[PDB]
This record gives C-alpha cells, structure tokens and sequence, in this order.
C-alpha cells in the first residue's frame, strides 16, 4: 500500500538524523582534545619562556640562548597544532549548517504528507457515496430505484386487465344521468319548499 | 478555500442523503400498495367474477 510508505520512508529518514547526529558529535570530540593538547605543548614553551627569564638577567646570556633554542622545538608543534585547529573549526560549523538544514527540510516534509493524506481520503470518502447515488436513481434508466416503477407499472398495468376499466360511453352517460336526478330530485324540493 | 470548499461538499452530500432516504418510503409504501391490491383482486375474480369456471 503505498500510503504506508510514506510513514515508512519518513521513518528511514529519522535513523539518519539519529545516526548524522552521532557523527557530528564525534568530530566536537577530537576537536577538543587537538585544542587540549596545543595549550600544554605551549606551557612547557612559556615554562621555558619563564624559566629563561631568570638567565639573561645579570649577564649569564649564554644561559638563555640555551633554554630559547629547547623551546623551538615546542613552538613547531604549536605552530603546527595552532593553524589545524583554526582549519578544523570551518569543519564543525560547516557541517552543523548540513543538520540545521535538514533537520527544517524534513518537518517541512513532514507536515505536507497529512494534507495530501487527508485530501486522499476525502476523494476516496467521496467516490462510493456518489457512486451509489447514481446506481440508485440518477445514473441513467436500470437504476434499482427506477426499475421500482417498472414492478409498479407492471403490477398496475394488470389492474386494467383483469377488471377492464368502463367505456367513454358509460362515462359520459353516468355522469350525464347524474345531471338529471339531482336537478329532477330537486326539482321537488324547490317546488315542495316553494 | 481548500477546508471551506471541502465543508461545501459535506453540505451538499449531507442534504442529498436524506432527501434520497425520504424518496425510499414513498415508493415501498407504493410497493407494498399495488402488491396487498393483487392477491384481493385475483381471488375476488376466482369466486364469481372472472369468467365461468369460477368457484362461485
């Protein structure tokens, strides 16, 4: 039933915004800890920045040259690490824009499958009433209300038979004796009342 | 105008309905009329009406 699938392929679509949810979270996570791991490399550098600050003053020079040059070692990997992190971040907003989208196109969607469900049935609610309508007594002649008539008219048409009805002649003189005996039988009465 | 034009159906298909359903008594009640008529007739002719042969 192909009404079903539309319930059906919604439903395909909502593991995805489930399983899409779970991988966004997961590059949040390594993100965090490449952010975690740049600050330590850069303290131990400042630790050296620090500690190096104690050298040079009073004319111990040789000192902080030594202590600088450790140091740039530890600046390479927070170089390295510093502009990774910058590149890492159009990733996570890039992708959540994905999800914003499409999590709006399929409520959208969503909300649309109720209207032409509903329009579906009310069609369908429609056509077997009117169908009906017309097999009962509007579609055209055999219609089960009109073929009615045709066992009145055939029952009817049996009255005539079997008692002939009466003749023009008898018709026209039945009435027409009428005219007499009620004139007649009054002619009596305005001529005893008189 | 969809859930206004869909009411004007509803309406319409509602007032059809027992106007047919008014139109059905009419006619078994003729039905019923014309049939209680054929077998008091029929019989009345057997007796002493119809033609020689009659029961009466």
């Amino acid at each position: 039933a192909p009404e079903d699938l539309l319930e059906r392929l919604l439903g395909e679509m909502e593991l995805e915004l489930i399983e899409l949810r779970r991988a966004l979270a997961q590059t949040i996570a390594t993100f965090k800890s490449t952010e975690r791991q740049r600050d330590a490399q850069q303290l131990i550098a400042q630790r050296w920045y620090e500690k190096a600050q104690a050298a040079l003053d009073r004319g111990n020079e040789q000192l902080a040259r030594e202590a600088l040059g450790q140091r740039q070692s530890y600046q390479s990997h927070t170089e390295a690490l510093g502009k990774s992190l910058g590149e890492q971040r159009a990733l996570v907003e890039q992708v959540r824009g994905q999800l914003q989208k499409l999590e709006r196109k399929y409520l959208e969607l969503k909300s649309q499958k109720n209207l032409y469900l509903a329009r579906l049935k009310s069609a369908i609610a429609a056509q077997k009433i009117e169908e009906i309508a017309g097999n009962l007594d509007n579609a055209s002649a055999s219609s089960l209300f009109e073929r009615i008539e045709t066992k009145i008219l055939e029952l009817e048409a049996e009255r005539e038979l079997l008692n002939p009805p009466p003749s023009p002649l008898d018709k026209k003189f039945e009435q027409w004796e009428e005219q007499q005996a009620v004139e007649a039988t009054l002619a009596a009465m305005k001529a005893r009342r008189s």
